[PDB]
């Protein structure tokens, strides 16, 4: 639309600066790839300093608060390598790198190469210091929210028993926390959606970059680590309703989790002197660690996934997908 | 009070983490140098990792989107080492890193060697691409909303003539805006404040650190220095009403003004091969550059003092520091 392309022009311009000054209008389009939009300087032009040839247009399309804390973690981030840069922020939305890239796989997640370099990335980030809570009550403090905002929701006439009830979930998050309570892991500046996604092969490699800071947060490390583990179930490309497709014995293996575990170590402990026994003790204790709280990847997203459904339609299978999430939680938690 | 210390004894162990958690109430106190106070870990306890252990509570006591973009450069500063570290963000203030330092005084922005390292700091401030607009809106922009905040303020009953009438100050906004006009000057991000009182001499020195961002925005090169030269002869650190002093002798002389632009030009240009000449002819246009944005440092602060005084009774003279300012507006207008 005229006045989409207008304002891309206009933000361009005014927050890039350089070249960009330089753009007549009937030279740049946006191209949706829908809230986030490629802009390209004109090949003919020559940059003028470090100003950024290839950005992408973020609208957004959220309270005051939570604004400053997404805006202030993604210039962080930007200055410490761990995201795109920031190149602009306006009330509407923001300019950010584009990065050189394609996203992963569900199936790449297993390769070994590229789960060790997924590791190791997840250790950097897990290594930041942060502006934020330190306190870890983002896990069961958001799940509680979401429990209540679901309790809340106006009846639609759907018939079907409600997924809390047939679950049981409030009393099941009880029995989740007493689990978690019992199992230390460290609390540490997560990424919190570490899925394949997320996870961008950079085409001018330091081989990856993690994008989509939504739900970051200091949260328990084994969290992201069992997420993550998750995210090999779950392929969100499937062409046919429901739109994502399930494939149970895609979990990794021990070796695999080991493998993945070693890698996140070695990054996590570089500046530690510790013994071969020392290192097997860490990466055994964190093999238990992760097997509890990647149970809670499960609880989070299947509720997190019945909210999406009160505000979707045909889109996407979310009550479905909520569903495979409990249930392979109650399996899962049956396996321990 | 009982609540203040107990909001900064939750805040420093939420967001410092580490030792903070150690911390019992009774062993904080905070120390006030009023919106600002400083908190120290007791000295009994080691640190555990990277958490400082001397920090400065900041508390707001503002627009959403003003907000983020203060919050963001902060941020951004502390990364590039051009700002302290920031060590929380919350709804009430932030936790800033104590910088052990003190500020500079008036007298000293004159020595020589300080001048050189003030103008060697401006000069890599200057040098920051930030994610805000490029535009060079700031100067002429704030000083309207200003001239229209003024209008627009409810009568007093003080009697006196409007500085706006006395000063003929809309036409004469007019007559600046065309000299400025004339006069190029490159737009770059500027600290705007750059007084005594935000430069901080470093007991652990790179010796030099700015504070107080403020003001801070794309602008006009000249106006940073201009405003800082100003800066010479004003001390509000005067014990007696209007507890301000000017001393307009003190202001910088040409070679005062030459060195400090020497010195400014060696780092903003030192990536690039320049002859003996071009140099000089650089110096010499930012001589007269500054000679005339100087003057819009007198028209942007006399503006600001008359909007403080609406809101001020027998604290500062703002009224009068306004008036010194246009004095000295026309007086250096004149000298051109
Ligand atoms: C577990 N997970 C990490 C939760 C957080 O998701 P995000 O990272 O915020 O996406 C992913 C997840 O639950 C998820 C991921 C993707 C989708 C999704 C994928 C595709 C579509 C779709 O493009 C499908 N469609 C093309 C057939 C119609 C338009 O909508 C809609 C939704 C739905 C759910
Ligand atoms: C030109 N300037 C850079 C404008 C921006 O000021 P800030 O950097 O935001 O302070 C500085 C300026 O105009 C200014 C700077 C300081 C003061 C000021 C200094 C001291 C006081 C004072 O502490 C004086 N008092 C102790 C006698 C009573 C309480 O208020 C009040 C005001 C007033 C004005
Ligand atoms: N800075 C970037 N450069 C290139 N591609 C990106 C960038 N950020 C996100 N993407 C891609 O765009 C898609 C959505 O971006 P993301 O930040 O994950 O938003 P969301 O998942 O909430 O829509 C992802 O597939 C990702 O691979
Ligand atoms: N991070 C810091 N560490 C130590 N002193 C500081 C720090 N920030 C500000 N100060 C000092 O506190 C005073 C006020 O801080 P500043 O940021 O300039 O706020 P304002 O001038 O708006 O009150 C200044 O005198 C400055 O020297
Ligand atoms: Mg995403
Ligand atoms: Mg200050």
């Amino acid at each position: 639309s005229r006045d989409a392309e207008r304002r891309a022009y206009q933000w361009c311009r005014e927050y890039l600066g350089g070249a960009w000054r330089r753009v007549q209008p009937e030279e740049l389009r946006v191209y949706p790839v829908n809230l986030l939009f490629r802009c390209s300087l004109p090949d003919h032009l020559p940059s003028v300093g470090e100003e950024p040839r290839e950005v992408l247009l973020r609208l957004y399309g959220q309270g005051v608060d939570s604004l400053v804390l997404e805006s202030v973690m993604f210039a962080i981030l930007a200055e410490r390598s761990l995201g795109p840069q920031l190149y602009g922020v306006f009330p509407e939305g923001r300019l950010e790198q584009y990065i050189p890239s394609r996203p992963l796989k569900t199936q790449e997640l297993r390769e070994p190469v590229l789960s060790a370099a997924i590791a190791t990335k997840m250790a950097q980030f897990h290594g930041m210091e942060m502006p934020f809570t330190k306190e870890p009550h983002w896990l069961f403090g958001t799940m509680e929210r979401y429990l209540k905002q679901i309790q809340d929701l106006p009846p639609t006439g759907l018939p079907e028993m409600n997924l809390l009830e047939m679950y049981s979930l409030k009393d099941e998050m009880g029995n989740l926390r007493k689990l978690l309570e019992s199992t230390p892991s460290p609390v540490v500046f997560c990424h919190n959606d570490i899925q394949e996604g997320n996870i961008l092969l950079l085409s001018e490699p330091d081989s990856l970059m993690l994008v989509d800071f939504e739900y970051s947060s200091y949260n328990y490390r084994g969290f992201d680590i069992g997420n993550h583990f998750c995210e090999w179930v779950y392929d969100y490309t499937h062409e046919e309703w429901p739109f994502y497709k399930a494939r149970p014995t895609d979990y990794p293996t021990q070796e695999q989790q080991l493998h993945f575990i070693r890698h996140y170590l070695a990054e996590a402990k570089k500046g530690e002197t510790l013994s071969q026994e020392e290192q097997r003790k860490l990466e055994e204790d964190l093999l238990v660690e992760v097997s509890r709280y990647a149970l809670a990847s499960h609880f989070f997203w299947g509720l997190w996934s019945i909210l999406q459904a009160s505000m979707s339609t045909i889109e996407f299978g979310y009550l479905d997908y909520a569903q495979s999430r409990f249930q392979f939680y109650f399996q899962q938690k049956g396996q321990l």
